[PDB]
């Protein structure tokens, strides 16, 4: 599990990017967010996550707010 922070997140549509010091930003969709409640993220929030890649390229998976 990787660690980073939310660079920005469009809460209306439910996507944004996670920034990771010294690595490429990682796209995050709301469907990757763990936990209860409305799935959303705020700029600057600390997260743990994994990167999942298929034919569409890499995105965040298993995103937990820390
Ligand atoms: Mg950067
Ligand atoms: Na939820």
């Amino acid at each position: 599990m990787l660690e980073g922070k939310v660079k920005w997140f469009n809460s209306e549509k439910g996507f944004g990017f996670i920034e990771v010091e010294g690595q490429d930003d990682v796209f995050v969709h709301f469907s990757a967010i763990q936990g209860e409640g409305f799935k959303t993220l705020e700029e600057g929030q600390a997260v743990s996550f994994e990167i999942v890649e298929g034919n569409r390229g890499p995105q965040a998976a298993n995103v937990t707010k820390e």
